[PDB]
Formats: C-alpha cells, sequence, structure tokens
C-alpha cells in the first residue's frame, strides 16, 4: 500500500494539497488526519472528505516519497 | 480502519453544529446531523432526510470545533 | 441499523417521498418495497431504483424512528 | 437481503415488458430486457447492449408491473 | 451470478466487432475489444487503452451479434 | 490478470500516459508506482490518483501485453 505513506508525508510535513473530487471541484488545505475512509482537511474549518469522492490528491510541491 | 467518521459526526450531532453536506454531484445540503450509521446520515431542516454516505463528498461544519484532543472518554 | 427502519416507516405509513438521484433527477412517489440493493417506487408505474444511485431520501412529512 | 431485484427483472424479461433504463449519466435507454445476471443487464433494441447495473439509476417499465 | 459479461465481451473480441463504450459520465469510447479481465477492458484503435469496468455504463456492438 | 501488467509496462518503460478521470479531467504524466487502490502519477509533482475515479488509461504510444506461451 501507498496511500498511508503518501498522506502521512503530506500531513507530517504540513504540505498543502489540492483535492479534486469526483464531481470535479477542488478542495485546498492541509491533511490533518486520515483513516481508511476519510481525510480531514483543514483551513478555515476542518472538513471530513470521503475517499470514495476523491479522484486525485495533488501536493503543492514535490514530496520525497518512500 | 474506520476511526474518524463516527467521532467527527458524533460531536457535530452532540453540539448541534450546523453543517454543509456536499453530495458527489455538487448539491449542497444544509442542516443539523441527527443520527448516522455505517451507511447513511440523517440530516434535519424542513424534514429529516436520509443521506447515503456513498453520495457524500465532504461534510463541512459551519464553525470549527475531535482528532486533536489528548483525551478520549 | 437506520436505513431499514427509515424505509420501513415510509412504506407502512404511505409517506410520499422525494428520492434524489446522483444524476440530479428527483423521483417522487411512495415506497412499495425495498431490499438490500433496490427500492421499488410506486407512481403511475412501479420503478426499481438502485440505492447506489440514490443520494437522499426526503420524506414528505417527518419520520419518527423508535 | 437481496430479494426483489431478480424477481422484478425476470418479469420484465419473461413478459417482454418495454422498459426505460435511466443511467447514472442521465442517459435514457429503451428496449426489452433480454437477460441479466448479478452484474449486467442485456437490453435489446437494434442491437443487444450490455448495461452495467452499477451504471443504472432506475428501471421504469412502460406498463404497471406490480410485485406481490 | 457472473455469467454474461465474458461471453458477451469474448464474442466481440473474437469477431473484431467494433463497440461504443459509454462511460459513467456519458463519454463514448469506440474501438475493438482486445482483451478483458475481472476489472478492465483493453480497447484497441489508435493505441490500446485500459478502461475500468467500474467506469463503464454500456457496451454497444456496432452491429447485432449473435449471443 | 491484465491491469497490473499493463500499468507495470507503463511504469518500467516510462511511457507517457493520459489518465482520464470520471469527472472528465485528463491527467498527463508517467506512472511512478501503484497498488491495489491508487496510482502515483508524476510530472511537476507526484499526485495520488484513486483507481475508483479512473475511467481510462491512454498511453501516448502502443502498449501490448505478451501472450502466454503454452
Amino acid at each position: 500500500m501507498l496511500q498511508d505513506p503518501f498522506l502521512n508525508i503530506l500531513r507530517k510535513e504540513h504540505v498543502p494539497v489540492s483535492i479534486y473530487l469526483v464531481n470535479g471541484i477542488k478542495l485546498q488545505g492541509q491533511v490533518e488526519s486520515f483513516d481508511q475512509y476519510v481525510v480531514l482537511l483543514k483551513n478555515t474549518v476542518t472538513q471530513m472528505v470521503y475517499k470514495h469522492a476523491i479522484s486525485t490528491v495533488v501536493p503543492a510541491r514535490p514530496v520525497n516519497l518512500p
């Protein structure tokens, strides 16, 4: 698996992401936390994002992957 | 596994937080969380409606407020 | 634990429902029956609606669950 | 559990009920249910097309079909 | 059970029958079925693309095919 | 059966690819890695693409899978 290492690096390094949903709209924030099903995305508020509605997670800058 | 969904929904429902629920097609639902189970969220306003979790993209509190407190009880 | 009693009360009490599909369409009618995967919605005909394509089930009047 | 879908679809198949099948993409298919299985419906018109249940939002028979 | 997809796809592959594959968002792909497994269809023309079955709404033969 | 070998050719041979998503967005890059659930796609950044949202994977040039010899 690669999802957890990928998301943990973005969180633990406070990397801003752009989260594109299956409907095409884009969320922006920092990955506060995540489990098997959801991502907690923070900015003004912290919102709970369902992984089944995420198409792609786009980091603002390259990250040194596992 | 699944750790964050229930406490996040639970505190919104316990403190009666107003929420915006965006569906996977763009429609915005607004109301208060009443109850939820593994597969649906019941949301109150004009009536209480059953929202399928598989149709939800994101649940947005109208005001911040969980995964950060050092204590669970 | 919640969706079966919810859909059971609607059907037994003849509560008209608005069913919103993920394709934007709003279906209207009454809940004739339901199983794990479908809801049969009574109108001029009975149609079979897949739960996977349902976003929300909106009662025409409040449902009271024990 | 899974109790109504197959009896419903089988009446449409056995009795050649004209149906309208509305997809998740909004598209409305019309024709006759030639056959089906756990995952797909075969729909007959000019050709027989294979329709994925996961893409179906609703199956609307053109005539009242009343289950027990 | 799972008993109709593979024979339907297999005869389209065998006979090089062109198909229109409408995706769940309504996009129409066109080509011939190169191969397929439990999860994807390999659709050949310009190049060979891997189409996810979860993203397919319908597979329409360009002409009737004796099932 | 097909999907892992197909993506592997793309990854190992560094084939430029377009990944179309169910929203219609077309992503362009090269496959750095992938598992059962996600594709990591590289260009200016490496982004994590969920397979459940992929509609079609379109290589920039022909890609063939070897027939199994009996």
